């Protein structure tokens, strides 16, 4: 089996992007956060504290004839952003373009955080990182992609996440139209539960590549790309009137800007960021200092290859029985 899924940035900063998924019988459809760098499939429902939905759309399960309640089953996940969710569980029929996995764990919240209640687009996460990191008590529960994997005609999915406009995810199957040149693979751990990895290095602009391990995730669900202090700092001063603001958060730039691109290492190959990718626009409304797309990863113990990377390449998770990713430009 395969299925192929659009995937659709919730906004005019691709902070992040949604995918339809069908949940139950008959199907209620959900737009979801695919998330690489999580292990739960949960979603907003009839059962989440009413003063904390605003516009989502809910899964009702007493409306699906298929879904069941997993007994005593509960869940309680904590994001790299300070955001969280948590509630019980049912197991129920989920689709995804096209690819259908009966008795997947549905994950339905009880309570959600203020950030999810403030983003009307997303209906929920449905994570794709190792199973291992799924927050499920008493019994862990696998993901979609190990769910279907052995139905699979080939154990991998792919990301092909657009700028500033719709892609895809695919599973099963690699699409030899939706890239250009080959595709660089490059070893997994999954030591941490991540779809983690050693970058080669990294250029800035034109200027010269850099030789240098660069261990980091493979994350669709951060927005940005979070590197070492010493390569952001390298990156910014680049750009006349950059600066680290603490009041803001992060590095900010002149919206009068033009930036350079980024370059990152995949062994011998080379993923190019453009520019433009990197200008997520004034930091509020009017403003003339605009956020940048590459930040620290000194506050988060991790490095981060979020949307800002993988949007500038097609991504292969090979979830082969030694689990590798695969790097295209397009």
């Amino acid at each position: 089996s395969t299925g192929s899924a659009t995937t659709t940035p919730i906004d005019s900063l691709d902070d992040a992007y949604i995918t339809p998924v069908q949940i139950g019988t008959p199907a209620q459809t959900l737009n979801l956060d695919f998330d690489t760098g999580s292990s739960d499939l949960w979603v907003f429902s009839s059962e989440t504290t009413a003063s904390e939905v605003d516009g989502q759309t809910i899964y009702t399960p007493s409306k699906s004839t298929t879904a069941k309640l997993l007994s005593g089953a509960t869940w309680s996940i904590s994001y790299g952003d300070g955001s969280s969710s948590s509630g019980d569980v049912y197991t129920d029929t989920v689709s995804v373009g096209g690819l259908t996995v009966t008795g997947q764990a549905v994950e339905s919240a009880k309570k959600v955080s203020s950030s999810f209640t403030e983003d009307s687009t997303i209906d929920g996460l449905l994570g794709l990182a190792f199973s291992t990191l799924n927050t499920v008590s008493p019994t862990q529960q696998k993901t979609f992609f190990d769910n279907a994997k052995a139905s699979l005609d080939s154990p991998v999915f792919t990301a092909d996440l657009g700028y500033h406009a719709p892609g895809t995810y695919n599973f099963g199957f690699i699409d030899t139209t939706a890239y250009t040149g080959s595709i660089t693979y490059t070893a997994v751990s999954t030591k941490q539960g991540f779809w983690e990895w050693t970058s080669t290095g990294y250029a800035v602009g034109s200027g010269t590549f850099k030789s240098t391990s660069i261990d980091g995730i493979a994350d669709t669900g951060t927005t940005l790309l979070y590197l070492p202090a010493t390569v952001v700092s390298a990156y910014w001063a680049q750009v006349s009137g950059a600066k680290s603001s603490s009041s803001v958060g992060g590095y900010v730039f002149p919206c009068s800007a033009t930036l350079p691109s980024f370059t990152f290492g995949v062994g011998s190959a080379r993923i190019v960021i453009p520019g433009d990718y990197i200008d997520f626009g004034p930091i509020s409304t009017g403003s003339s200092s605009c956020f940048g797309g590459i930040q620290s990863s000194a506050g988060i113990g991790i490095n981060i290859f979020g949307d800002v990377a993988l949007k500038a390449a097609f991504v292969v998770f090979n979830g082969a029985t030694t689990p590798t990713l695969g790097f295209a430009s397009k």
